[PDB]
């Protein structure tokens, strides 16, 4: 299964300028680093070089627009949502994670399982709205800084 | 203002391997293609491909990852919907069209401030889906029945 991984404020927002519109939160970070850690990754290009230090994990399904080869031998790229599927097919991957940014996020949100949103209580980008009433709460753990959600389609 | 205008069955089925699922309505088309007339048009690729014998608005954004030479004297190229508004509003369009398909109308879904949408009245069986869409987040502006379908206009909240 496709599941995305987000944190956002209640306006939607996930991004303001690069990043964060809000400061801290180690909580979410270890979080959400430990959930993907084993599993294929989706990710847009730029946030791929954006952590070249600590990549995210059992692979990384890069979207580009363009033909890339990396560095990295865990590192693929896709240029659709059925080239990444296909690729974390290949990996025998159980479930791949969709960990951003906006367009990435948009793009597959039609495609999504399931979404681990961390609920976060002014910006430019932003987590795609979804229908309410056609995703159950399948959990809603309360933590420090933020409450992590997991939504499930019906 | 980014709008989106598009037609859908109920399970917001927009097509099925190709085309249409659901057969005629031409009140549909004329509406949609009168609608778009002047202003630009916002698509992909291979719907702009399809489209080359007609081609709806005065001026087309197509959507694509490579960069691309377009002999059409007006038919621009994008890689993302923030280059796509800047060429409108380089064009000094009031409003920018999302004619589709299924990726394009994703991508463009967290920017629109408008949906105009045709429903189409019968369940049906496809593939490409237009997006959904949060109820607390959109008012619905107007709705009227027509022949075959009841056209929407969705204002944001």
């Amino acid at each position: 299964e496709l599941v995305s991984v987000a944190a956002l404020a209640e306006n939607r927002v996930i991004g303001r300028d690069g990043e964060l519109p809000w400061p801290s939160i180690p909580a979410d970070k270890k979080q959400y680093r430990s959930r993907i850690a084993d599993d294929p990754v989706v990710l847009g290009r730029t946030t791929f070089e954006s952590m070249r230090d600590d990549l995210p994990g059992s692979a990384q399904i890069v979207m580009s627009r363009s033909e890339r080869s990396f560095s990295v031998d865990t590192a693929h790229r896709a240029a659709s949502v059925e080239e990444a599927v296909d690729i974390a097919a290949s990996l025998d991957a159980e479930t791949a994670y969709v960990i951003g940014g906006a367009a990435i996020y948009a793009l597959f949100q039609p495609h999504l399982d399931r979404m681990v949103l961390s609920r976060v209580p002014e910006g430019d980008t932003y987590y795609p709205e979804w229908d309410a009433a056609e995703w159950e709460l399948d959990a809603e753990t309360d933590h420090e800084g933020f409450t992590l959600q997991e939504w499930v389609r019906s």
